[PDB]
């Protein structure tokens, strides 16, 4: 957003009337809700097979639908991707399903399995899925993270002018580095979307060019 | 819930008739072009700040009397430079793509110099939710000089999917509220269709390379 330039002391020089970063927020908001629904819809599925069906051509029960949007609702007020999980743990065990436990030396821990992905091996998660364990039979639910996408900005730095360019938005000019620093941690970079939900370190790469 | 399952001797249990797992790969080709255009659109506005004769009214990318709109020569130009970026594949190889026709405009890439020897001067690091201190550093830094232009790649924040699964000795039960519930009567034949049939067709698998986090949680069948 560009709302606040004027207050830290910048100049919006360019803003474009159909803002691609407008859009992007748009498909982060759709993402984060689908995700509370696949999550919310996972935890039915699976008290529904330990206990016989929740399908209706292509569609779910109402009532299904229902507690699956209760349950999404929860999800999503839920504050940490830790407290959301534990929600939904604690809604599973509140319908009867019990989750696996295993030793690690004497003590009882629960059995989950940690791992990495890539576009190239999912070789670690598929054996997750298919171990059973000691037992013969298992339920899992699978938190899986997705790509993000990639973005370019620009900057022209002559003295103390900084001219900022995004293409999802416009062109900025601030008459100090201050000013531009100020702006660019405490207004743009949550107000853009792209600072994310998570913690977590993601590359950036600049690349200098003569004035 | 393709016809992929059934080609690795699986069955369709179920199949979402709107399907959120179609309408996540439209999201995620709208992502990768918009990718394209921000890259060769920050290269012309570089090229247009560098190249430029003073006053930036004498060769504006700006439509005049279109407010909030390229002129339709900077907006050709950009998509030509936006389909030779889109056809590169391989990102070492797109943004050398850029980089050839920011120096074919004639700009100039900053070098660090040691003796006879030169190296591009760009500056990788990390950003996060609450840092990005080492990316405004990058950005405001000149090094020798007062001046300098500078493209910024920032890699964003992916969402997160749950799936499920049932395994019930050599059965497979996999669900994915995306696209549906497919069973495999084998773990062979479950390994092999989620490695070499679903993994990419589902738009889960990206483009880049880069370890992204998964979590299964086990429940007693
Ligand atoms: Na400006």
């Amino acid at each position: 957003s560009m709302a606040s330039v004027a207050e830290y002391g910048g100049e919006v020089s360019f803003k474009y009337a159909q803002s691609k970063g407008e859009v992007y927020k748009e498909i982060v908001k759709h993402v984060d809700t689908q995700h509370g629904v696949s999550e919310s819809t996972c935890a039915h599925w699976i008290a529904n097979k330990v206990s016989n069906t929740m399908y209706e051509k292509g569609h779910l029960k109402q009532e299904a639908i229902d507690s699956i949007k209760k349950l999404q609702t929860e999800f999503m007020q839920s504050g940490s991707a830790t407290q959301q999980f534990k929600l939904t743990d604690n809604w599973l065990q509140e319908q009867g399903v019990v989750p696996k436990e295993k030793k690690v030396g004497d003590l009882s821990r629960r059995d989950e399995v940690a791992g990495t992905v890539s576009k190239s091996d999912i070789s670690a998660l598929t054996k997750a899925i298919l171990d059973t364990g000691s037992d013969t039979a298992g339920a899992k639910k699978i938190s899986i993270n997705l790509e993000g996408g990639s973005h370019t900005v620009s900057a022209l730095v002559q003295g103390e002018k900084v001219v900022f360019f995004d293409p999802n938005f416009g062109e900025m000019t601030f008459p100090s580095h201050q000013k531009f620093e100020s702006w660019l941690k405490e207004a743009f970079w949550e107000k853009s979307g792209y600072a994310g939900k998570k913690e977590g370190k993601r590359f950036f790469n600049v690349v200098n060019y003569h004035a």
